């Protein structure tokens, strides 16, 4: 579902991943996601606007845009958080990265 | 670039892919893009509105929209075509995808 963050079934390069797509858009066992990292480790001279900052598990994680990618419902694991309240942020990260200024 | 058509260097589920990423939006070694597949076996029942046909090297491929990921600049081949004029159509796939209606 839409702005619902959910872990991965299988070893990927990260652990969390933000649906992103509409859910009125039928893709049939998939879901367009963006990764989510751990902000931590991170350096901070990285754009929050194509890359922004969101709170979950007591911690900071980044949305990694470009770094979005399809993922059969298969791999969609335990569903930990609802990032819809950020909507504004994540629909001008994704804007962003495609149609640029 | 943006909206140019190129082939994988590597083994991949489809030969032709579009870079779809804005050309002012920097992510060294990568770029987003959505592969093409082969129009003559598929359905045409499929959406035209979000996977739009186009027209590349006599034969008539479907935008594969739902597939976007990111390939590094190292699996990028030769470019073999330029989509910028089906641009509107593109773009509207691409919003429809995330924000549907
Ligand atoms: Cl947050
Ligand atoms: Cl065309």
């Amino acid at each position: 579902m839409q702005f619902k963050v959910y872990t991965y079934k299988r070893e990927s390069r990260y652990r969390l991943f933000v649906d992103v797509q509409s859910d009125i858009i039928d893709t049939p066992g998939r879901r367009m996601v963006i990764p989510l990292a751990s902000a931590r480790l991170l350096s901070d001279k990285v754009s929050r606007e194509l890359y922004p900052v969101v709170h979950i598990g007591d911690e900071s994680w980044r949305m990694m845009t470009t770094d979005m990618a399809s993922v059969p419902v298969s791999v969609i694991g335990e569903e930990v958080a609802d990032l819809s309240h950020r909507e504004n942020d994540i629909k001008n990260a994704i804007n962003l990265m495609f149609w640029g200024i």
